């Protein structure tokens, strides 16, 4: 329910960044890419966030911008990917980078990434190519 | 344990709302009807909420007024009918109509609707009526 | 880990209370004796809360002095006795009364409460004078 | 998801921690050596929380330092030790004192505290000696 966060940058700590809103630090964790982009600490940011709910944890993942968001759920979507294997792929390439990958085939680009998996990979490639088609934004 | 947002609209997206509350923002999901009763970005609305917790999810559901709220958490109860169905039947006709269709029992009105179920439609009419006169409110 | 809130009174409605936080509407359940208490709609409430998750809700119990909260969470500890049991013994009867009739094996105020039990009643009586004796109040 | 908490101490009941952070009275639980570390009621106080999130509750754990809280995060992952009894780990005897005996690995120091385990106690010098040697601090 949580869709979107502005305050002050307390800390960073790749992945981590510490961003308080009121009196209340959130933990938010970050592609590493993404860190290049925000404010010095001390100034404001506004990060969009993916609240993930589990029976013993409350985790909130933040991009830069909001195609960064749509690509992350859609990648959590498929099996053997989980948030933190989603995080090493944005981490790992651009957005543009992946959709481009993923556009003409491309597994090896994939298979590079950390505990990836070449079946998952190719599973990855198939999937992602089918939900493309039903979405917008500025990365096409 | 949420009951109401008041807050800053940020973007309207069908049927999506974020709005702003402090510097959190919070995702609403609301009826389509209710999407044109509502302000437009940068200024303040108020809108009644409906808090779903599960085990891999934290929901808001928001309604412009009681009266809306309070058919959408009995819709819900009745099975076969979850909040994404229930969305319809105050996306797809008012609140008004529907209570008419169930004290007169006009099962045709709500078999249009989006995959209900025309035994569901009955199921609706039927369960619906036991519920209404247990309650108040200006739609009455 | 929400224990007070202190907020704007929206709307009473026992056994309802909104009170505002910011711009955050939080639903509260009160005892029906602690609503001869609150200061008027549209000023501000100091409410002490014992936060009840379950995995398919998230309620707010209010109570306007600590002694009250510890009397709830205590009464909540015993089996047939949940947060609906304990708001109505609450609802009929002081929390000096129910103290005075606990400590000289009064079964025959309970039984008189809504749906309570006649072994309940027994039971809760028991446990209840077992925990007394390892705490702290005004109420004593 | 809550990393810290600033706010105003409204009150201080060992182990339990009342800091107002807008209008919402959070309840952290701190080792009782970081009790007297705090400032006093009325004033300003930050603290860095551990949010552990179960289907029966939401609790804050909170310290004065990240090095506390690095701490007290590993010593829960082992078995047998969970957040009641960490507290005493960092409650029975400062961070630093608990560093050098796994270090050294001396089993009379950690017996003496609150019911460890005498077995776990041995347990607890293994196990937290392979975990040391990850990580940086100025607890170190």
């Amino acid at each position: 329910m949580i869709g979107r966060l502005r305050g002050i940058i307390i800390e960073k700590q790749p992945p981590l960044v510490l961003i308080e809103v009121g009196g209340v630090g959130y933990e938010v964790h970050m592609p590493m890419t993404c860190f290049y982009e925000l404010p010095e600490a001390g100034q404001e940011a506004i990060v969009f966030t993916h609240f993930v709910v589990r029976e013993d944890a409350q985790l909130l993942y933040g991009f830069n911008n909001k195609q960064e968001r749509t690509l992350f759920k859609e990648l959590i979507k498929t099996n053997g990917v989980g948030p933190k294997l989603a995080l090493a792929i944005l981490s790992g390439m651009s957005a543009q980078q992946f959709v481009n990958a993923v556009e003409r085939e491309e597994v090896g680009a994939l298979v590079k990434l950390p505990g990836i998996g070449k079946k998952t990979a190719e599973r990855l490639i198939v999937e992602m190519k089918d939900r493309f088609k039903g979405l917008h934004g500025d990365l096409f």
